[PDB]
């Protein structure tokens, strides 16, 4: 009688089957773009005959249930909750399921977990035979249903000019469930308007898409201008089934396969320094089997104000050659997919999430790793008693300054580049001594990697 | 802790087990088809009785290997080379110990020798009960190892 309509179908993850409670299941901002549904796997059986009467039969079975299918898009809008007043995205146990299989912690360092600053999502603790179980469920109206020990598969990202920034979840599920009674009540569990408010508050443009590419064999740093991205991460996951004749079966647990994390970028060809066409003769000029990129992603643009970002972080990647797109105005795509430091060693990525970024923290989110712990940003090499010259056998320790003063990483190293008439200790103490005539300098560089300079030209003189 | 893909192995020949510089090893470009390996040889030792309540156990011996196997594809790739001004292919010690069981002599008129023309190989002198002996050495990553006192059965 009554018809259910798919505009009051509210979406519901859990990580439990009973005693649901705000910890364990929220509403998800799902689209207008909901599928759902089991289909199963059957059989028909024919005869084939020679004699003069055939038999034209065709006897039909069912054999299995295929793995239930699911899957809707949902807006990027990270906030910081009022009870933690650390920023977490709504849909954080999604994130959680796609980053590793542990129980969902947020106060970890390991998979979905936020902090003070940003919400970063690491994948180092994935390598696991099955990721953390959820329970999607469907409420339709008034009849509720939901879908046995969900896994996401993959995380579709769309990056794209004049769309509004959204993410896409497939996955699939043991078996559809429809039930009648209510697991729980939707009104104390689903959103209410302020957290609404404080949720919209924020949201994120991928208009001002603005991306970092670093190669780590030159440091070659490109100014491209993004025409239109998407990034997606997959788990390859499939469900095993038993095959018995006499029965129908249903799928059993799973294996999560090989972890691919691929992105697709289109931008315009420049002819500007550090553009897009250096950028691709330069690739198809040194043709090399392996490529080792910094590729760092920030849909939302960067702002000296607090803005709502998203954030991709590749530190390792492979970028394939690219090849040059023919259109109205040359503008070309590029292909890359994060590899890690080793296969098992985890660390392909990671990523930002929050409303309120600087530059600054941005940028030591991307080379130290979280946007609460601050990096270097420049460096004076400090002589001992502000010295500009040394004279022959004359010891010489060296002292250094770093900014901001509130950096985690103070530590350089030191060596010596220009000139051979001096040298350098891990502490510092640069000695000479005779047949040193030649000017020399020294350098700095601290060990988190942000691409600090600490230089200063010494006049090394033959000495009174 | 890592694992070896075989799209980074290297071969290199050689002649010698130590001193090795650029006449006596050199690197051979291989491709996918590259295959090594050695098998062992073993017996089962059951006894065979007929009467109820029989005995059934087996016993294993490793009593034996075999010869190691080693295989690779190689383009033919004439060239000259800038030292010596005279033709030659990169694989040419593959060609010699192929060819001759003597010591190896470019300079030479049998066996693999080459000129200011073309590279040339002949059989004028392989009546020899043991050819030219090499030694293959494999690099796979990090890991090294090789097969000793090779020879070249078939090209």
């Amino acid at each position: 009688m009554s018809l259910q309509l798919l505009r009051n179908t509210r979406i519901f993850v859990s990580t439990v089957k009973t005693g649901h409670n705000k910890t364990n299941t929220q509403e998800i901002l799902v689209q207008d773009d909901i599928s759902w549904g089991q289909d199963s796997n059957s059989t028909d059986i024919t005869v084939n005959e020679a004699g003069p009467r055939p038999t034209r039969g065709s006897k039909r079975f069912n054999d299995s249930l295929n793995a239930a299918e699911w899957s809707f898009s949902t807006y990027i809008l990270p906030y910081k909750d009022k009870n933690t007043s650390k920023q977490i995205v709504p849909d954080y146990m999604l994130w959680h399921a796609l980053s590793s299989g542990r129980a969902i912690n947020l106060e970890g360092t390991t998979g979905a977990h936020n902090n003070a600053t940003n919400f970063m999502v690491n994948f180092k603790d994935n390598s696991y035979h099955e990721l953390a179980m959820l329970h999607i469920y469907i409420l339709t109206d008034k009849t509720w249903s939901y879908i046995d020990s969900c896994q996401i598969n993959q995380a579709e990202v769309n990056v794209d000019i004049e769309d509004i920034g959204r993410v896409t979840w497939s996955g699939n599920g043991n078996q559809l469930i429809p039930l009648d009674e209510q697991p729980f009540d939707p009104d104390q569990i689903g959103i209410d308007d302020e957290t609404y408010m404080t949720i919209q508050g924020s949201y994120i443009k991928n208009k001002l898409t603005i991306l970092k590419i670093k190669d780590m064999d030159t440091n070659k740093s490109y100014d491209i201008p993004i025409t239109g991205g998407t990034f997606t991460i997959n788990n390859n996951i499939t469900y095993l089934t038993p095959n018995v004749m006499s029965r129908v079966t249903i799928p059993i647990g799973s294996f999560t396969g090989a972890f691919e994390l691929t992105g697709s970028l289109t931008a315009y060809l420049n002819d500007k320094s550090l553009g897009s066409m250096e950028l691709y003769k330069d690739l198809i000029k040194t043709l090399k089997v392996v490529n080792r990129f910094e590729i760092a992603l920030v849909l939302g643009g960067e702002y000296d104000d607090e803005r709502p970002a998203a954030i991709l972080v590749a530190k390792q990647a492979h970028v394939n050659i690219p090849t040059i797109e023919t259109d109205d105005v040359l503008g070309t795509s590029v292909e890359f997919k994060a590899i890690p430091s080793d296969l098992d060693a985890g660390d392909e990525g990671y990523l930002g999430f929050s409303s309120k970024y600087t530059r600054t923290t941005i940028n030591n989110l991307i080379v130290n790793g979280d946007g609460a712990t601050d990096a270097v940003t420049a460096i004076t090499v400090k002589s001992a008693g502000n010295v500009t010259t040394l004279n022959r056998s004359a010891t010489l320790q060296m002292s250094v300054e770093v900014t901001p003063s509130s950096a985690r990483n103070k530590e350089v190293t030191w060596a010596i580049t220009a000139g051979d008439a001096a040298t350098i200790n891990a502490t510092g103490l640069l000695r000479a001594d005779a047949s040193k005539t030649g000017a020399v300098t020294v350098e700095a560089t601290a060990k988190d990697g942000s691409g600090v300079k600490g230089t200063k030209v010494i006049t090394v003189t033959a000495g009174g």
